[PDB]
């Protein structure tokens, strides 16, 4: 799909929407488009970001074709880019609100877990499915999940590839708020406009303090990706 | 008011009540009065402590006048003393039960978070409001919250200044028990009496083990308080 | 009793049941019998393990006669080695909590990848109530599963959990009716045996790395601090 990310500034917020016409795979093209959209948000100096998926998914994860192939450097580059995007969003100086508009799997769940506030509908599944399909979870991904999940949810989400949704996702720490499907996006935008009213300097400084060790470990995980591939 | 804390021994427990006639601001006078009451508990060798607020709040937090007066050293000194009190309570060798008798804001919430057991009523708001009013949360306060809040509640409580109460406070780890307003204090006292029946030596040793990293992090936060402002 | 652990292979899984006829005390004999049953699972290369208690308890904990110095140290080290063996097990481990789980019984329960109990069953580290400081190895096992605030109360206040409160605390993962705790555990185990074994084993070690290091330290330190 020709333009997998849209960027729209609406007063105090920017809305960044993923729709590649498929499952919003976080391959190189999608990552480039997402980074370009956040660059726009930087230039526009917005009060808050909203990131959404499409009518089917938030994101189904990395480009599975690149993963299943066995190619080495392309996979390393895709994983590094995905986790760098996570680092960028977790450290973002403005509030970031995720509109989880469908299921969020693997890198989709990791991306979702970078929002300051995360809104989903009851039925939307959130899952690190890596272990179910033969992939060991990268250290950077573990650190992203560890930052948000309860101790017991973290255990099951990782080693057992547990699927969460609705009340179990809320209790686990995979999402912060449940809304009806037709208002997930509007509620995300409402929340973003509210958070834009927080003191930006204090928000930016405090969120970094509240994530310092995780960010350091994510950085280490990004640096270590090639070694995870035996290089 | 000049006499903001009362101390009452009731057999196996001591009840320490904050009431400055207003919102129990945790300025130097209140901190000294709380410390004096805890000194009394030390001398009495009580089985457990109960700390309460007044009829309208647990505590609204630090003295707002001192906090925003522009005079840096008095503000630093007040924060230091507040976090020192938190350290003292988190490491206290007897069970400590908090009766959250109204809202608990900022340092009020941090103080609340030092209790082994914390009781509130459903409508009582518990909130680190720093970011909403333009303040970065001090490291010592972050570490206090980090010890009690779930991973996701910690994120929202801090960077988003989220308000918690009732079920969300329970789920988050900002409180351990919700009771009707009229029985918050008596529930806290009853719980304290039961905890006084635990083995004190094992309680004191176990709680320190269960808080070891938090305590060193809080101590670092206290030692680095001036550097936070310069 | 004379034969306190049973081992049965069914489908892709092994079911290991503790029943010493009493409260499944985790003394040296029970630990040896459990280790031998896990050996069977190793030899059979099973897809997953289910560990159950008996009709009255999961386990009441250590043999108190021994705990109340060298025999005590040895029993504690052995119990925490058993915990370590299960926490690091290369196949999914499902616990069928068939009654209460107290002290070492709760620590053992907390080593399962998935833990199923009935609403009524109490789970508690009662050490502080009975005059014992909780060992570091036990603290680290609990710290891996309990929420921040449940961890505080479970330890220093010897809080008892059950059903929805155990679920919220992270002392269990699933509640089932008493009569289906074991069958649900087996169903979960069959499901988990379908996960990729290599990825499961590698990922669980990563998700538990710091805890395993700290539990090893806790085992090593059992004597130095008794
Ligand atoms: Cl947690």
């Amino acid at each position: 799909m020709s333009d997998p990310v849209s960027y729209t500034r609406k007063d105090s917020i920017a809305v960044i929407s993923m729709d590649d016409g498929k499952v919003n795979a976080l391959g190189p093209a999608m990552q480039q488009a997402l980074n370009a959209a956040i660059d726009n948000a930087d230039r526009d100096d917005v009060g808050a970001l909203v990131i959404t998926g499409n009518g089917r998914v938030f994101s189904g994860g990395f480009d599975l074709k690149i993963l299943t192939s066995g190619e080495v450097q392309p996979a390393i580059d895709m994983l590094r880019g995905g986790f760098e995007l996570a680092y960028r969003l977790l450290s973002y100086p403005k509030p970031v609100v995720m509109a989880c508009t469908g299921h969020a799997i693997a890198m989709g769940a990791f991306l979702l877990s970078c929002g300051d506030h995360r809104v989903a509908a009851h039925a939307y599944n959130i899952q690190a499915n890596e272990v179910a399909i033969g992939m060991t979870i990268p250290y950077a991904a573990l650190e992203i999940m560890k930052l948000r999940l309860t101790r017991s949810a973290y255990q099951q989400a990782t080693g057992l590839a547990k699927t969460f949704f609705g009340e179990t996702a809320l209790a686990a720490g995979f999402i912060d708020e449940i809304a009806l499907p037709e208002v997930v996006v509007s509620r995300a935008e409402e929340a973003a406009r509210e958070f834009a009213g927080l003191n930006q300097h204090a928000h930016a400084a405090t969120k970094l303090r509240s994530r310092a060790d995780a960010l350091t470990a994510i950085r280490a995980g990004i640096d270590g990706i090639a070694a995870e591939f035996g290089l």
